[PDB]
């Protein structure tokens, strides 16, 4: 898939905004996440143990790993569909050491996108909501692409 250059103009607008507070919405979306899919916190063995989503909030290490997605993320984006060097080390960890299904993928796009949604409603109207979605779809299938390459296609 390609994008064209007003949708990925309509996804650094809102991503602009999101920068703003990088640390707060990284805190939101992984909260998003582990609270819709509670699977998902397994995986992290830092914080598997919190239970609540106030020990979930109060939890430097959650935090910190919010402004890792993040900001690899948005570095991700910012290249525009150029991606491919900062996908390769991804999705190596993410395929054969963490071992990330694509599934679980398409959790934290759903809450990315409720997220910006929520906090974002004036820079986030349908059709920047359709560009990310998008642009997320396309991070996800150039991401399993190189799953299957590198023998895990999860
Ligand atoms: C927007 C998608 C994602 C981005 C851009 C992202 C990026 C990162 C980055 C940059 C790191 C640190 C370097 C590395 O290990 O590769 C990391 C670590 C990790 N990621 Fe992701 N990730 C994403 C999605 C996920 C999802 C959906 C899960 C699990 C449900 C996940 C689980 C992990 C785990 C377990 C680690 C290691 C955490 C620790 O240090 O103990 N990642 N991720």
């Amino acid at each position: 898939m390609v994008l064209s250059e007003g949708e990925w103009q309509l996804v650094l607008h809102v991503w602009a905004k999101v920068e703003a507070d990088v640390a707060g919405h990284g805190q939101d979306i992984l909260i998003r996440l582990f609270k819709s899919h509670p699977e998902t916190l397994e995986k992290f063995d830092r914080v598997k143990h919190l239970k609540t989503e106030a020990e979930m909030k109060a939890s430097e290490d959650l935090k910190k790993h919010g402004v890792t997605v993040l900001t690899a993320l948005g570095a991700i984006l910012k290249k525009k569909g150029h991606h491919e060097a900062e996908l390769k080390p991804l999705a190596q960890s993410h395929a054969t050491k963490h071992k990330i299904p694509i599934k679980y993928l398409e959790f934290i796009s759903e809450a990315i996108i409720h997220v910006l949604h929520s906090r974002h409603p004036g820079n986030f109207g349908a059709d920047a909501q359709g560009a990310m979605n998008k642009a997320l779809e396309l991070f996800r299938k150039d991401i399993a692409a190189k799953y299957k390459e590198l023998g895990y296609q999860g």
